[PDB]
């Protein structure tokens, strides 16, 4: 099978703004977790053909990644930050499910989401 395509990060018909808390969430949250040692599984779509992965979008039906989450900030695709907020924790869970406690790919996501929540908690009022 082919890959299916990205997740949209354009969209006609959903209204959008830019706030202050999205632009926080790119220029803060976004930005120190693309610098981070563990961002590079995690800076595009999953390519399940180039991994050799023919179940990973059997198993995975709602994928997210930081490279479509970055288009869609830079894009003013949202209009609001929990609907951001979401798209980083179904990239957080789509690689606990794929993947088993304790593997590698498994303590790297788990390092940036302890990360995220420590820049979302940091949000000034
Ligand atoms: C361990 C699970 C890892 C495979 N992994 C998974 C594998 C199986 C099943 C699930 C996953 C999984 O859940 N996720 C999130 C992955 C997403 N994207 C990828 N994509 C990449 C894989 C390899 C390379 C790849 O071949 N390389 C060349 C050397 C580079 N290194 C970067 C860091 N510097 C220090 C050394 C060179 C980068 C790494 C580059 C990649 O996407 C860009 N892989 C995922």
């Amino acid at each position: 099978s082919m890959n299916p395509p990205p997740p949209e990060t354009s969209n006609p018909n959903k209204p959008k703004r830019q706030t202050n808390q999205l632009q926080y969430l790119l220029r803060v949250v976004l930005k120190t977790l693309w610098k981070h040692q563990f961002a590079w599984p995690f800076q595009q779509p999953v390519d399940a053909v180039k991994l050799n992965l023919p179940d990973y979008y059997k198993i995975i039906k709602t994928p997210m990644d930081m490279g479509t989450i970055k288009k869609r900030l830079e894009n003013n695709y949202y209009w609001n930050a929990q609907e951001c907020i979401q798209d980083f924790n179904t990239m957080f869970t789509n690689c606990y499910i794929y993947n088993k406690p304790g593997d590698d790919i498994v303590l790297m996501a788990e390092a940036l989401e302890k990360l995220f929540l420590q820049k979302i908690n940091e949000l000034p009022t």
